[PDB]
């Protein structure tokens, strides 16, 4: 609690931003400036401290996480309901902006070569995780924030069935090489932007899907390089997918083979 408390009284609370919950706020910092920040308020099992040593310790951790692709924990706050405190991102989450992005008066076509540089992003940050062996349990383009700077950080990770691998579908594991599935399923969303992952299969239809071999489609403008990639993220044998810092590398080197 010492390190990631922050006392009630420096945060102020305003409007929804998606429903826990999330909601904008102002968090007063250390130098007297104001700072908007999101929080999500949790809803945990209280009839034990189990569910929030599990959150506190996290938390510790979380907010030791430094790398500009991957989001900033600010703190916790408590009201007796916990609140996590993360920095306010007016660009939104990188989901949405891609529908966007297929609208007028919205953002204009993403190119390609804007679209890669989206999964580096995310790569980058994932690669930063998996090295602490820190585990995301939700990796989706709904999670993916865009910074200011239009840089892409990853977010929800710690304390939606068509992301989750198959190995945990059935033995309902989690390895980094489940977040590896997550993302490959995250870099289908960039490549079609916005679509939803396996158009005319149902959620309860998923496991039999995947385990007669069947995966996501190739779209139409995606280079066979590209779901080369998303491809081997999707391997059965969680073994033979690719370690973040190999997919990292292959995306850069395949953006960089491209003009400007
Ligand atoms: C007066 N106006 C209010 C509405 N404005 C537009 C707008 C609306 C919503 C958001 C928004 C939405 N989510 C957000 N999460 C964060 N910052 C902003 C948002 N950081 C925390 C990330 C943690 C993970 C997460 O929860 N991922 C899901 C995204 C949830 C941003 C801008 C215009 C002005
Ligand atoms: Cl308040
Ligand atoms: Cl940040
Ligand atoms: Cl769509
Ligand atoms: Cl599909």
């Amino acid at each position: 609690l010492e390190d990631v408390v922050i006392d009630r009284n420096l945060l102020i609370l305003g409007k929804i931003l998606g429903e826990g919950s999330v909601m904008e706020g102002n968090l007063k910092q250390e130098d007297g400036t104001s700072l908007k920040v999101a929080v999500k308020t949790m809803k945990l099992d209280n009839s034990s401290q189990r569910e929030i040593e599990e959150f506190l310790s996290e938390a510790a951790c979380m907010k030791d996480f430094s790398h500009p692709n991957v989001i900033r924990l600010l703190g916790v706050c408590i009201e007796p309901k916990p609140m996590v405190i993360l920095p306010f991102m007016k660009y939104g989450d990188l989901h949405t902006y891609l529908l966007y992005s297929r609208l007028e008066t919205g953002p204009k076509h993403i190119p390609l070569q804007t679209l890669l540089k989206f999964m580096v992003d995310i790569a980058l940050g994932m690669e930063y995780l998996s090295n602490r062996n820190f585990l995301h349990r939700d990796l989706a383009a709904r999670n993916c924030m865009l910074r200011d700077d239009m840089t892409v950080c990853v977010a929800d990770f710690g304390l939606p069935v068509k992301w989750i691998a198959i190995e945990s579908l059935a033995d309902r594991v989690y390895t980094s090489k489940s977040d590896v599935w997550a993302f490959g399923v995250t870099m289908w969303e960039i490549a079609t932007r916005g679509m939803t992952p396996y158009p005319g299969v149902q959620n309860h239809e998923m496991y039999d899907y995947l385990l007669h071999g069947h995966r996501l489609k190739q779209p139409e403008d995606c280079l066979d390089e590209l779901y080369e990639i998303m491809y081997s993220c999707w391997r059965t044998d969680p073994l033979d997918r690719p370690t973040f810092s190999v997919l990292r590398l292959q995306l850069e080197k395949l953006l960089e083979s491209l003009p400007d």
